[PDB]
């Protein structure tokens, strides 16, 4: 399918330091852009991917992430594999100006993802995240993870779109099924 699995993650960055829980600064940095290089030009496959990817991501390091999907074509949302609404040039003053000159104007977003919804769902995400840095994240690599259910609370991260899903009502609900 070509979209990034918690397998992908495991596979293509995770392998290499399954022989220590202390990460160097620098095994943390390669981590850090292997996943990004797995999510720079293709999607995640679902929200367990988007959740699970949670533990090795800083609010910052996330930005760079909007960032560099952005560069490629890409909604910053990682589930998403629609293009931002509105292109807008890096080195462009005047880009730049219009994202804090209007005012409520939808180019501050439509710049950046697919719809205002990806936004949310994108900036939900990001403010949840930790800005402790992926080394001293002792062990939240590890395969099997003597600390797994410890580290699945600490970076639990919760999708916009399961609040969203958790308040429908039973008429809601009942027009799915018909
Ligand atoms: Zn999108």
């Amino acid at each position: 399918s070509g979209m990034a699995t918690i397998e992908d993650i495991k596979e293509t960055a995770l392998i290499p330091f399954q022989k220590h829980r202390q990460l160097s600064m620098h095994e943390a940095e390669v981590i850090t852009l292997e996943i990004i290089g797995l999510l720079c030009d293709s999607e995640c496959k679902d929200e367990k991917t988007l959740k699970y990817l949670g533990r090795f991501l800083t609010p910052d390091m996330y930005q760079d992430l909007v960032d560099e999907r952005n560069l490629n074509k890409r909604c910053g949302y990682p589930l998403c594999g629609k293009s931002p609404e509105r292109i807008r040039d890096p080195f462009s003053m005047n880009d730049t100006t219009k994202k804090f000159l209007l005012e409520n104007n939808p180019y501050a977003y439509l710049s950046h993802y697919c719809s205002k919804f990806h936004f949310r769902c994108s900036q939900f995400y990001q403010v949840q995240l930790s800005d402790e840095a992926l080394f001293a994240r002792t062990g939240v690599h590890l395969f099997e993870d003597p600390e797994q259910d410890k580290h699945d609370i600490d970076f639990k991260v919760t999708l916009f779109e399961e609040l969203l899903r958790e308040k429908a009502s039973e008429e809601d609900i009942k027009s799915l099924i018909s």
